[PDB]
């Protein structure tokens, strides 16, 4: 028997690298613009 995860798998792992990334860029965004005001 043989198994083996595909690209859209890669791509739906890499996919939670980017969003997870922009919510900290996200509050990053708030956190100099709370400040500006």
């Amino acid at each position: 028997f043989n198994y083996k995860y595909g690209w859209s798998f890669a791509f739906a792992a890499i996919s939670f690298l980017l969003t997870e990334s922009a919510g900290v860029m996200s509050v990053y965004l708030f956190m100099k613009r709370y400040t500006a005001e």
